[PDB]
């Protein structure tokens, strides 16, 4: 067990590894509190989550679980991987803090997109990557549920990595959330994720916020001007009488014509965006199929767009005690392997 030593930073206290330096804070939420670092072990710059009140609830508890299950699972280059999990506590009764280490990125993409005005090269690029690691995640029958900007992070090359998963199943941006999440559809399709890809899109082509609603209702009106009110197609689908009585009764809107809309794109990228900015998900592009769009012919390598292996997430119907979840994510904080240095990081 490595000694652990502890700071307090905006006010908050950090217990870690002494491997872990000039810890500095990134951030704070609601879903969590994050630092940068110095691994004094790699040479290499840190980001350093801890989770708050892990085992304060049963929600919480069960959350904690699923985050880290989660975590140790994804093993793909433009999805966030573990570096370290670790807990100062040496007993299973003291354990009741837990902290996730991952590669320190260079920025995320609120910052680029404020920093500068993209190239239609860097977006294919920075796109591309989103639908590769997006390939990956729906391979392991896993939803992303909260692709936003500062959910993605690049270092110097435009290297991409999608970060912090979605985590509310059954303070935090509304602009890049599908329709049907917001209105309670309760069967979510892995294409709720394709909607966030085509909103985050669109704003790295103009540098604005596509769908900037002050609230719910204000998020769904910017929403149905630009897609129209629902198709005879999609109305059949709803049962609830009021609520197609409801959507009859709002000026019918069509959708707009997304080549006016976004003047000046590349065809193809509006192309794009046409797919994947459809009310109806059932209708909505698969990552799969983004990859194999013409928008990305120079970056798509169908032999280098992996899949994950199985993700057993039974847990998701398990109605457990408390200790019980906090037992179970103890073993797996416990089994935890962290990967090998990458050979670029060693010598001869
Ligand atoms: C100079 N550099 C910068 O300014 C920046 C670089 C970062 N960065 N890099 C990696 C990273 C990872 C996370 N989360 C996290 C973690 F910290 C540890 C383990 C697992 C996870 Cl998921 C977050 C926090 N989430 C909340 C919104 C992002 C920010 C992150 C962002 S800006
Ligand atoms: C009041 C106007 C709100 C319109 C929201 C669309 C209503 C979607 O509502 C959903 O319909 C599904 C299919 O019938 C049901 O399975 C879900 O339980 C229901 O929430
Ligand atoms: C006015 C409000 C517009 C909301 C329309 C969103 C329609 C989303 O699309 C719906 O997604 C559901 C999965 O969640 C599927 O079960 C339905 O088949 C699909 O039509």
């Amino acid at each position: 067990r490595p000694t652990f030593y502890r700071q307090e930073l905006n006010k908050t206290i950090w217990e870690v590894p002494e491997r872990y330096q000039n810890l500095s804070p990134v951030g704070s939420g609601a879903y969590g509190s994050v630092c940068a670092a110095f691994d004094t072990k790699t040479g290499h710059r840190v980001a350093v989550k801890k989770l708050s009140r892990p085992f304060q609830s049963i929600i919480h508890a069960k959350r904690t679980y699923r985050e880290l299950r989660l975590l140790k699972h994804m093993k793909h280059e433009n999805v966030i991987g573990l570096l370290d999990v670790f807990t100062p506590a040496r007993s299973l009764e003291e354990f009741n803090d837990v902290y996730l280490v991952t590669h320190l990125m260079g920025a995320d993409l609120n910052n680029i997109v404020k920093c500068q005005k993209l190239t239609d090269d860097h977006v294919q690029f920075l796109i591309y990557q989103i639908l590769r690691g997006l390939k990956y995640i729906h391979s392991a029958d896993i939803i992303h549920r909260d692709l936003k900007p500062s959910n993605l992070a690049v270092n110097e090359d435009c290297e991409l990595k999608i970060l912090d998963f979605g985590l509310a199943r059954h303070v935090a941006t509304r602009w890049y959330r599908a329709p049907e999440i917001m209105l309670n559809w309760m069967h979510y399709n892995q294409t709720v994720d394709i909607w966030s890809v085509g909103c985050i899109m669109a704003e790295l082509l103009t540098g604005r916020t596509l769908f900037p609603g002050t609230d719910h209702i204000d998020q769904l009106k910017l929403i149905l001007r630009l897609v129209g009110t629902p198709g005879a197609e999609l109305l059949k689908k709803i049962s609830s009488e009021s609520a197609r009585n409801y959507i009859q009764s709002l000026a019918q809107m069509p959708k707009m014509n997304f080549a006016n809309v976004f003047i000046g794109a590349n065809p193809l990228a509006v192309d794009l965006l046409e797919k994947m900015l459809v009310l109806d998900s059932d209708k909505r592009i698969t990552a799969a199929q983004a990859l194999a769009h013409a928008y990305f012919a120079q970056y798509h390598d169908p032999d280098d767009e992996p899949v994950a292996d199985p993700y057993d997430q039974s847990f998701e119907s398990r109605d457990l005690l408390i200790d019980e979840w906090k037992s179970l994510t103890y073993d797996e904080v416990i089994s935890f392997v962290p990967p090998p240095l990458d050979q670029e990081e060693m010598e001869s």
